């Protein structure tokens, strides 16, 4: 069994089981305004209820599921605040009010002052009926931006394929007893499981066209997940008024601060973070954009014995195909998103992007080539 601190939940992964859905009654201006940011934005309403808020103490928020609802909260909001109604009329500063709770939160769960992935994809849910499955009917989003921007079918897709990994992830302590116990057969067994799982997880990504539609993906979703890193728009960073006293730039919300497929490269040892690369560089900047129970399990799986070269050291085919197996699910899952980005990314571009595709296609490559047979 994988253990408790690295919160990994059995059932949804690397998702936070049963997100809070509300804050205790204190932050009821908060959650008014991260509640309805698609009218308060449209209207032109949004920055003055959030320059007229009063300095919300932190202390109040005493678990952390609800410091993670508080955090994805304020994450949205800012996101609200800095782009606005996503036109290029942008704030450069983040007003006090905000930002020092929003800064506090994040110190204190240890992430960065700005919304990743965790907070939109893996706190962002709900069940609608809790005595029924796991299913995009029968679920939601906790918090959108804009009317029509199809961040419920974007968040909750990505979700439901981090559910689909879970059952592959809940067999990594197997793989690594078997080694440890010199167990060929147990150790083949579950490389093959893990390869059904990440191969079930292939039609969990069919469900993105029945939810997202490319035009608002690309001109609406795309501009309130951007940051402030090397951004022409805010070239020096955001200024976190009463926390920092210079701007700091931060990586807007990304799959590359996901764990998901990753663990499985830590796994697997296909080094997607070795090297001096661009991609590798991303991979490994990214880690800081993760929770940190999460950033210790891949750094932890890094320092367990490697699987790739106890397959590669006992001569065995059926070893290596079942090795094989997993790795050419990574690569299907990476083709098939790629093929979701050619369509919900470069041809809207090209309706008016390479360095995303690049950075997809080495990752992609790195993957590929790691095959021991199939070439
Ligand atoms: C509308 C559909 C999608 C689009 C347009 C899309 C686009 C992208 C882009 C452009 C990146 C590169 C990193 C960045 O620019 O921030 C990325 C990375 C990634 N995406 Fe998506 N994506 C989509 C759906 C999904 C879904 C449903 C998942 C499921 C969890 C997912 C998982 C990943 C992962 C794991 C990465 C990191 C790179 C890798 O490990 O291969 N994506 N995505
Ligand atoms: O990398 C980003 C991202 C965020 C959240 C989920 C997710 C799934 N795949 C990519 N994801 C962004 C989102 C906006 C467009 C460019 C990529």
């Amino acid at each position: 069994t994988i253990s408790k601190e690295y919160h990994i939940d059995e059932e949804v992964g690397f998702a936070l089981p049963n997100p809070q859905e509300n804050l205790p009654d204190f932050y009821n201006d908060w959650m008014f305004i991260a509640k309805h940011l698609p009218d308060l934005i449209e209207s032109g309403q949004l920055r003055e209820r959030v320059e007229k808020l009063n300095m919300l103490s932190i202390d109040h928020l005493t678990d952390h599921k609800s410091q993670r609802l508080a955090r994805l909260v304020l994450g949205c909001i800012t996101m609200a605040y800095v782009w606005g109604k996503g036109h290029g009329d942008v704030r450069k500063v983040l007003p006090r009010n905000i930002a020092v709770p929003y800064c506090q939160l994040s110190k204190k769960l240890e992430l960065p002052p700005i919304l990743v992935y965790a907070d939109c994809v893996l706190a962002n849910w709900k069940k609608k009926d809790p005595n029924k499955p796991l299913t995009y009917e029968n679920m939601d989003v906790l918090f959108s931006f804009r009317d029509g921007d199809c961040s419920k079918g974007f968040f909750l897709v990505s979700l439901l394929v981090e559910i689909a990994a879970a059952s592959a992830i809940k067999v990594i302590p197997t793989v690594f007893k078997a080694m440890q116990m010199q167990e060929r057969d147990t150790l083949l067994k579950a490389l093959l499981e893990i390869a059904s799982c990440l191969e079930k997880a292939l039609q969990v990504f069919h469900q993105i066209h029945d939810h997202v539609n490319p035009k608002a993906f690309f001109s609406v979703l795309r501009i309130y997940l951007s940051g402030w890193k090397g951004n022409p728009q805010l070239s020096d960073g955001l200024v976190y008024e009463g926390f920092w006293e210079d701007p700091k730039e931060f990586a807007g919300g990304s799959a590359g601060q996901s764990s998901v497929f990753q663990c499985f490269d830590v796994l697997l040892g296909i080094q997607q973070t070795a090297g001096g690369g661009h991609a590798a560089q991303f991979l490994q900047d990214m880690r800081r954009y993760m929770p940190p129970a999460h950033r210790n399990f891949l750094c932890s799986l890094e320092s367990n014995p490697s699987v790739r070269e106890f397959v590669l050291s006992k001569g065995d085919a059926g070893l290596r195909e079942a090795y094989d197996a997993c790795v050419k699910a990574l690569v299907s899952l990476r083709s098939y998103h790629l093929q979701i980005v050619t369509k919900y990314i470069l041809i809207p571009a090209s309706q008016q992007g390479t360095d995303l595709m690049n950075f997809l296609k080495t990752v992609r490559s790195t993957t590929e080539k790691s095959l021991l047979k199939e070439g």
